[PDB]
DNA sequence: ATTTTACTAACTGATAGCGGAACTTTGGGACACCCACAGGTTACGCGAAAATGGC
């Protein structure tokens, strides 16, 4: 399985119009909820909660 | 004279009905005080079409 913790990824250029390499990074734990903060094509930053 | 058969009456079993008591079944009630919930989740991805937002 996925080891718990922190993982840095993107989309690699493949969402938006343009390239625009967009970065997330996803917090995992064993148990509880989920946390996301992700770029957007504005370059502002973004919070997800599970 | 004897043997086979048709007729009849009695026995017996099935069955519909009933009695009645046990058994299952339904509805009501309970007066210290108690006063807003979960409840797991998700590392999909892609294309369309439908609903929102921007000025």
């Amino acid at each position: 399985h996925r080891s718990p913790g922190v993982f840095f990824d993107s989309d690699k250029g493949k969402t938006h119009s343009s390239g625009k390499v967009l970065y997330n990074a996803r917090i995992i734990p064993y148990r509880g909820s989920w946390l996301d903060f992700e770029f957007d094509p504005k370059d502002n930053l973004y919070v997800r909660i599970d």
